[PDB]
């Protein structure tokens, strides 16, 4: 029940069935008469999340930058994921500002970095207060 794929000798040309390597690794020389697929592991800043063909590994394309943190980096498996640093959040791609909140109606619900602020006395126009 390994995962497989079929390829085409080098030598003179006879068809065969070669194994596909697991997530971690890549096809680093298919199959012979012989020997079956060689899988070789995903060198650093790379990355295979399943069971493959890869003549090379994928590249981790994913770079967090101004104001975001990382949530997965990457790994042989992983792709390095992002998510927004601690007042920041996510609108529309861009990673933008938490609202703050003025004395009044002060902060009912705090800026996850999935959506913006929601909002007696509060003292201060902060993104904090209640």
């Amino acid at each position: 029940e390994t995962p497989t794929y079929p390829w085409r000798d080098a030598e003179t040309g006879e068809r065969l069935v070669c194994a596909q390597c697991p997530p971690g690794t890549f096809v680093q020389r298919p199959c012979r008469r012989d020997s079956p697929t060689t899988c070789g592991p995903c060198p650093p800043r790379h990355y295979t999340q399943f069971w493959n063909y890869l003549e090379r590994c994928r590249y981790c394309n994913v770079l967090c930058g101004e104001r975001e943190e990382e949530a997965r980096a990457c790994h042989a498996t992983h792709n390095r994921a992002c998510r927004c640093r601690t007042g920041f959040f996510a609108h529309a791609g861009f990673c933008l500002e938490h609202a703050s909140c003025p004395p009044g109606a002060g902060v009912i619900a705090p800026g996850t970095p999935s959506q913006n602020t929601q909002c007696t006395f509060s003292a201060s126009s902060s993104s904090s207060e209640q």
